[PDB]
């Protein structure tokens, strides 16, 4: 169980907005993930397997832990944070740092549609971090190259595959790429 803390994952943005907007107004915007941003857990094997199209942001309800709130997708719905193209660091926070096989990071394609549900064919792999099966916290921050051919509203998807289960954690990040 864990989430991407820098940049701020949408899930983690939910937990944050709970503090500023209150429980009801934040849950209206994000769903029940605001209480458990660490629980965006669904089947591993992405992109060939894993959560279905339209259910990637919520990891298909976090396998019963959260609702489908994160699967809403419009140009205006989610808080964007500025990111510059090129090398960037991605830092996960773990509430339970499980044995890990790999992490893998995707960005939306130049022509993606921000007003349609997320589909796996809108995403392109930008880097893989292989791990030895030790706990996730032996490598907290990853250096990933974010394509420089691309700007405006994009989504970075980070995926954390758990070594000893059939699950993974899916964290979408809303970015304004300069
Ligand atoms: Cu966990």
């Amino acid at each position: 169980h864990g989430y991407i803390k820098e940049p701020v994952s949408r899930a983690y943005m939910g937990a944050l907005e709970k503090q500023t907007m209150g429980w009801t107004a934040a849950a209206q915007k994000y769903g029940s993930v605001i209480d458990n941003p660490q629980s965006v857990e669904g089947p591993k094997g992405f992109p060939a397997a894993g959560p279905p199209d339209g259910r990637i942001a919520s990891a298909n309800g976090g396998s019963g832990q959260i609702d489908f709130g994160l699967d809403k997708q419009t140009a205006d719905h989610w808080v964007k944070q500025n990111i510059r193209g090129g090398f960037n660091t991605f830092t996960w926070h773990y509430t339970a740092p499980h044995a890990t096989s790999k992490w893998h990071y995707y960005i939306t394609k130049k022509n993606w549609n921000p007003n349609k549900p997320l589909s796996r064919d809108e995403f392109e792999l930008i880097g893989t971090v292989n791990h030895d099966g030790s706990k996730a916290d032996t490598n907290l921050t990853h250096k990933i190259f974010v394509p420089t051919d691309r700007s405006g509203y994009h989504i970075i998807l980070g995926v954390w595959d758990v070594a000893d289960t059939s699950n993974a954690f899916y964290n979408v990040i809303d970015v304004n790429l300069t």
